[PDB]
């Protein structure tokens, strides 16, 4: 049985090269975001100012009835508020060796794309900031392109039809977009998976860890080995428990990455 220091020999020697990562909220709670509450700024501002229940932000019909408490959200989360932590700086450094297939991401708080990871290596399954689109005729636009009026607290409109522009978060009910099919493609060509800050106890992701071929090694790091890989191990699985952050420190150190991200780091934050 596998030791998290016999993953990173893996790696080293790129014996796994096609590297399939899904992350959750762990990895983003320590940036200061949280999983999607008293007593923090965010809920200041829209648990009192006006939301009547957490879910309606993510809910449609309130949202065409009063759009105000989700953008609230939007000016928050939207890119350059809140930086990347190691865990988003780890997966960077893959995918800068050539080793990331995918990064499949439950959060939406953006902090993938914003360490620099390539759009077409993501799937954004909760939906995105990056992207927006016209509600009533379906235009789609790049994030940056309501950025102004999301930042003065308008309410964005689509020039061509007026419709309201809605960034590209998946709300209540709504299907998983498009890019999720990848997993048809992405979860067969893996020669390892990586799952940081999440069990992914629930469906469709649940089904997702076990999709994988049998050989490939599959790396839990999160406070507990629960759900689908606790329930149904297998026999090259690799629990790293407790603090997710310290994980992945502890792999970066035995990857022989730790002065690398250093300086990852002091260069990223020099420019954001
Ligand atoms: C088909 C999967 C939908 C994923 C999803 O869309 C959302 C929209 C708004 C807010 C959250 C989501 C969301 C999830 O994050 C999500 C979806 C489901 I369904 C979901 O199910 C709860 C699981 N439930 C049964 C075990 C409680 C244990 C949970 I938790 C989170
Ligand atoms: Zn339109």
């Amino acid at each position: 049985k596998l030791s998290l220091q016999d993953v990173a020999e893996l790696i080293r020697a790129r014996a796994c090269q096609r590297v399939v990562v899904m992350v959750g909220a762990g990895i983003s709670t320590p940036s200061g975001i949280p999983d999607f509450s008293p007593g923090s700024g965010l809920y200041s501002n829209l648990q009192q100012y006006d939301l009547p229940y957490p879910e309606a932000i993510f809910e449609l019909p309130f949202f065409f009835h009063n759009p105000k408490p989700f953008f609230t959200l939007a000016k928050e989360l939207y890119p350059g508020n809140y930086k990347p932590n190691v865990t988003h700086y780890f997966l960077r450094l893959l995918h800068d060796k050539g080793l990331l297939l995918r990064l499949y991401t439950q959060n939406i708080d953006g902090l993938e794309r914003v360490s620099g990871i390539p759009a077409s290596k993501l799937v954004e399954a909760h939906g995105t900031f990056a992207s927006a689109t016209c509600t009533v005729c379906q235009r789609p636009f790049p994030g940056e392109d309501i950025r102004a009026d999301v930042m003065a607290d308008r309410v964005p409109r689509c020039p061509v039809c007026t419709g309201v522009v809605k960034p590209d978060i998946v709300f209540f009910g709504e299907p998983l977009p498009q890019r999720f099919l990848l997993h048809v493609v992405d979860f067969p060509m893996a020669d390892l998976l990586l799952i940081l800050g999440t069990s992914l106890e629930v469906e469709p992701f649940a089904s997702l860890t076990e999709a994988v071929r049998s050989s490939v090694p599959r790396l839990l790091i999160n406070r507990d080995l629960v759900g689908p890989l606790a329930w149904h191990p297998r026999s090259r699985d690799v629990a790293q428990l407790g603090d997710v952050v310290h994980g992945v420190e502890s792999l970066v150190e035995l990857l022989g990455w730790t002065e690398e991200m250093r300086d990852l780091v002091q260069r990223e934050t020099g420019k954001l």
